[PDB]
């Protein structure tokens, strides 16, 4: 292998795929690139196992062939070679040179043929998906999928259709198991009846930060096994998380009777105001609602309360409730517009929370005792 | 105790003395403030037991007293009140809790008597130094990237701040050296520097007070005994224990007669050491010869790295080695676009200067790489 390639060129790619390679990780292939250097290009490789991205770069290559090659070092003696430097890359030393102005590297190398081979055999045909619209899907729902590291149906992304409203929609569901996000588009053409994914929580972070730097779609294709997003010349294929998700249909309440109205940031800053007297990683709060207002309540463990009274649009039976405060505050984080709708229905039930300038979306906050 | 006091005066006050408190303590008062009302004035003082902060602020006073409080917490809650808002201390009730109202919320925090709050003496300091808050600025930034980072109270961790006579003229000082690399910086001596003891400033006094400047006026009144430290910053003080020891004789260190002079573009140096120490306790050959610089590293898994660098010199080639990251360090202070390397043989200590502030002198021990 042989080729010089621009050191912008080269810096985006290794940028875009870097990402994927775990800092922990044990075994050292893993920590490589493939770098696939073949007509007027250099590929680019990377993975966890889970997901792979691929890209590609303009180079002009005397002689072509396929190494491997720590990435995170690579990428970091690219970014700091000069701005504007041609890189040389020569694979009769057995490392990979890199050269550029007056330095040079000598890294070592894997075989190629060691590397793993993500298939995507089985997948659908493309499906062009709005870049925005992709963007808000996810922003809307991901912080509700849980952080755990198990292969749990609850660590991903729920991606789906439903026939609602006259009209198939695009929908992406996220739950931990303590609150639920749900948000929903007009279904791309071709997305209408795709198979219900569960995208894993690494790969929908890493497809949200390649969407920072896509173009006006994102092409899209499933099957049960896999999904892959194409981003121009950047590709992220993964695996889906094998298993049912949960009927949340069965949580999101459809007939909470208890509606109430408020000002969402007036109500943000005081539960984050209440709050404060916890330094603990959980935090209660307690929402006394009566007509007219809500009096919130924050006790921590060692002797510590704090109360807030917020006037709200109300006018039923009164009621106490519990929520963990964070949960609350991510709900009042997605809220677009001034006001937040909260439907209530008893102090056990779920409560659904809807935002009046996005009909889209729907959050419920699970309740507990403080 | 009873008062009211505008959210900005409060916030500025707990924001200033709240970050001496260490987040985790063992013993429950030394995470309070201690908050004392007289007069026009509220007072605030919080401590870590090394140090104390203080500071004042104007306040509206129906009943003077003194009471202890959680001191990040309270500093939260005063930082989410809404801006503008007129706060409400109350150690009222029959509740034993002090009562903070302000607006429509209202907190009851857990108290501690201020007759157990540790109480710092100040005893036997000089008088008030007025030294020019950009020069303390310069003294610290300077110099202290070179204070040991451990928690012993050894004579490394910490400043040495102190007056040398050097050609009849004084010189206000701060050496640092964590036994690896030194670093000198100097200003002529303020009026009524002249007489002070030579102290060793703890590493986290001088991030406090360094804090402290960032906030600071014009100037920074400074007293010195050969147990304390204390800077005033307008209303806020910060009083300090001093590490008790001897600060080596550090100019055995500093070499005077290093004869190798070597000067070299200090920005592309760097970049060229950032560059090779990418692929590595990280080490740099510096193999040195008329003309060039060619550096060198490799780590212990078949990587190798090497840049040519080109430098102003004509003596002997030899070979020396670098920690990288203490002589990108260095490159870090330089201030103009060369830095001035004297060296000795390959075992010697390294002198750097910088050719636009005579008033620092930088320190490089070498090793074998």
């Amino acid at each position: 292998m042989k080729l010089t390639i621009e050191r912008a060129a080269l810096l985006k790619a290794l940028g875009h795929v870097q990402s994927v390679v775990e800092r922990r990780n044990t075994i050292p292939i893993l920590s490589n690139i493939l770098l696939s250097a073949e007509g007027d290009r250099l590929s680019f490789s990377a993975t966890d196992l889970d997901m792979e991205i691929i890209d590609e770069g303009f180079a002009q290559i005397d002689v072509p062939g396929q190494i491997t090659a720590p990435a995170h070092t690579l990428y970091e003696i690219v970014r700091k070679l000069p701005d504007g430097a041609d890189v040389s890359l020569s694979f009769d030393d057995p490392r990979l040179v890199i050269q550029a102005g007056r330095s040079r590297f000598n890294l070592p190398v894997l075989p190629a043929g060691d590397f793993p081979v993500m298939s995507s055999d089985g997948l659908s045909s493309r499906i062009a998906v709005d870049t925005n619209e992709l963007i808000r899907l996810i922003d809307k729902t991901r912080f509700a999928i849980s952080t755990e590291e198990t292969r749990y149906y609850l660590n991903g992304l729920y991606v789906h259709t439903v026939n609602e409203g006259g009209e198939t929609k695009l929908r992406a569901v996220a739950t931990d198991g303590h609150r639920l996000a749900l948000a929903e588009m007009p279904a791309p053409e071709g997305a209408v009846g795709i198979p219900g994914v569960i995208v894993p929580r690494k790969t929908i972070a890493e497809a949200r930060r390649l969407m920072e730097s896509a173009g006006e779609t994102v092409d899209l294709q499933v099957s049960p096994q896999k999904v892959r997003f194409e981003f121009g010349a950047a590709a992220l294929t993964s695996k889906v998380i094998d298993g049912a998700f949960p009927d949340y249909m069965r949580v999101i309440p459809r007939d909470n009777a208890k509606i109430l109205t408020l000002d969402n940031d007036l109500f943000a800053k005081a539960v984050d105001r209440v709050a404060t007297i916890s330094a603990e990683k959980s935090r209660s709060v307690k929402l006394a609602v009566e007509p007219g207002r809500i009096t919130l309540t924050v006790r921590n463990m060692e002797a510590g309360q704090a109360v807030e009274e917020v006037e709200v649009d109300y006018d039923g039976e009164p009621f106490e409730i519990g929520f963990n405060a964070r949960y609350l505050l991510d709900v009042c984080g997605q809220i677009a517009g001034p006001q937040a709708e909260f439907r209530f229905a008893d102090p056990a039930s779920p409560t659904l929370v809807v935002d009046p300038v996005d009909p889209g979306v729907k959050y419920v906050l699970m309740p507990l005792r403080v």
